[PDB]
């Protein structure tokens, strides 16, 4: 023995099939024993079966015998005393840890003893009660499909009030293995508030495996439209948002992953501060996901919610967006986002002129009309067409923007979409539709003609007859902003013949008619200025007709 492996090995071999075959002599004896009914009887039996589960070669043999297995199984789930428990489970235990073992106590039909084990008001044996399911979860195959049917689920979730962090991860990870790709189980986890339980622990405790494990669990579940805003509610987003600067980068991105699967739903959540300010600093971080993620969920919690758009402008979410654009390059993956950001944050609410003029200020003009152009995909286009609208609000960025050369690819894909939704007649593309890109440009044309230079220029390349035509539409929004842009071309003489001699007098009479407020006075506004300078006649019949017909 103090020599080498050479003696070692006529030990370990002696002593192997010599504790092995005494448990092939007494093995039979002891699940006797365990059957037994003297209750002080059986239990000394579980004491000695969970000693000979210690030594491998006895191991081996509870663990091959489908009688004595199933009597230890048997026993634990119908035992009452403390101890048999702790070593019936304990056994169940130092047996998972085999292939033949995790077999034979699936055979025996132990899953459901243990799930109903995790009941159990003893510690040490709701331990290896959710440890031997861990095992069986991962390397049993079929033991998943099993646990499902004997509830373990709500019993599981349950443990979640426990305060053994290592225990928690065990029991966390567990609701993982059953609920990815499984909304069944999702929906038992949501039906048993595990939500609130698993956030808890994200804003409780400290032991990064936990938080891990809880957030994945949080990620299968965010996925699922009845958890998601369930996860909500709880306030998952500010606790997740308590750990995105972690050092464990896996914990960091899951968090990311498991917000942008809830944004679009938390756009009514208070107390958003400490996230959407740490979102806006993410930003500026090295990793391209983090970048991602970091806009993706900016740009849903600033849609539609001034609350959130005033704060990420009061922690320069402008600024850091804008180099977020002009870092992301053509990875319209980081653009998209980024750019609806910006529209969110350049429009309804009070700090909402700031950030437009805050998008020139950083330069962020010459890149956002550039977007315009190839590679440049619809979606993105779409985006970005909203932002040069409302950036053309503060006429600050008029002739700025102007210089950029927007107005003429604006209405050069303004003409092209146009073209195409006519060619339908006689319609997606990428996933969107071109009637969206023409009340978009011409909206966008509408708010960036309030410039009579720019109105020179957009009259300049012959739009005229074509906004004329966008009157005849079938879609609201479109004659909307169409008689808009005339609107505000027809505070010109020249553009106002330019478009009375279009025909435009016949189509805007009636669009008095329309049952939108905007339309029918853009409308009246375009008649008002042709008819302006006419004989005191028509125009005298012109007053009426508007006072009457509305």
């Amino acid at each position: 023995e103090p020599s080498q492996m050479l003696k070692h090995a006529v030990v370990n071999l002696i002593n192997y099939q010599d504790d092995a075959e005494l448990a092939t002599r007494a093995i039979p004896e002891l699940t006797k024993l365990l059957n037994d009914e003297d209750q002080v009887v059986v239990n000394k039996a579980a004491v000695m079966v969970h000693q000979l589960s210690k030594k491998e070669a006895s191991r081996h043999a509870i663990m091959r015998s489908p009688q004595m297995v199933s009597a230890i199984v048997r026993t634990m789930q119908n035992t009452n005393d403390v101890e048999t428990a702790r070593c019936t489970s304990g056994t169940l235990h130092n047996l998972s840890h085999h292939r033949e073992g995790l077999l034979a106590i699936f055979k025996s039909g132990g899953i459901p003893a243990l799930v109903n084990m995790l009941g159990s008001p003893v510690d040490s044996v709701l331990f290896h009660a959710i440890t031997t399911l861990h095992n069986l979860l991962l390397h049993q195959e079929g033991a998943k499909m099993a646990v499902r049917l004997a509830g373990g689920l709500q019993k599981m979730v349950a443990l979640l009030n426990k305060t053994n962090v290592k225990f928690l991860a065990i029991t966390t990870d567990c609701l993982q293995i059953l609920a990815y790709g499984n909304q069944e189980s999702k929906l038992i986890i949501l039906a048993s508030g595990g939500p609130q339980a698993l956030v808890n622990i994200m804003r409780t405790y400290t032991y990064e495996k936990l938080l891990w494990t809880t957030s994945r669990v949080l990620k299968v579940l965010s996925v699922c439209s009845s958890n998601k805003p369930a996860i909500v509610e709880a306030g998952g987003m500010q606790a997740l948002g308590l750990h995105l600067t972690d050092p464990s980068q896996r914990l960091v991105q899951n968090c990311l992953w498991t917000l942008r699967n809830l944004s679009d739903a938390a756009t009514k959540q208070e107390g958003m501060e400490g996230l959407l300010g740490t979102l806006v600093q993410l930003l500026g971080s090295d990793d391209i996901n983090v970048v991602t993620c970091a806009a993706g969920i900016l740009s849903n919690l600033t849609c539609n919610n001034y609350k959130n758009k005033m704060m990420v402008c009061q922690v320069g979410g402008i600024e850091a967006l804008v180099r977020t654009v002009l870092r992301a390059g053509d990875r319209e993956d980081i653009t998209e986002p980024a750019i609806c950001a910006l529209r969110h944050l350049t429009s309804r609410h009070q700090d909402a002129e700031m950030a437009q003029n805050a998008v020139r200020l950083h330069y962020g003009l010459p890149v956002v009309v550039k977007l315009l152009h190839p590679p440049s995909h619809w979606p993105l286009i779409k985006a970005t067409v909203g932002l040069i609208r409302n950036l053309a609000l503060c006429p600050a960025n008029h002739a700025p923007l102007r210089e950029q050369g927007a107005i003429p690819r604006l209405v050069q894909l303004l003409v092209r979409a146009h073209q195409d939704t006519q060619r339908r007649t006689s319609q997606f593309v990428e996933g969107v539709r071109m009637e969206e890109i023409v009340e978009a440009c011409t909206g966008a044309l509408h708010i960036l003609a309030r410039d009579i230079h720019n109105r020179i220029v957009i009259r300049g390349l012959n739009t005229i007859p074509l906004f004329v035509q966008l009157l005849y539409s079938p879609i609201e929004n479109i004659q909307r902003v169409a008689a808009g842009v005339l609107c505000e071309l027809a505070q010109d003489k020249e553009a106002a013949e330019a478009i009375e001699a279009e025909g435009a007098t016949a189509p805007l009479t009636e669009l008095l008619h329309s049952r939108n407020e905007g339309v029918a006075t853009y409308a009246a506004a375009v008649l008002f200025r042709m008819s302006e300078d006419k004989p005191q006649d028509y125009k005298k019949r012109l007053s009426v007709e508007l006072t009457s017909s509305l």
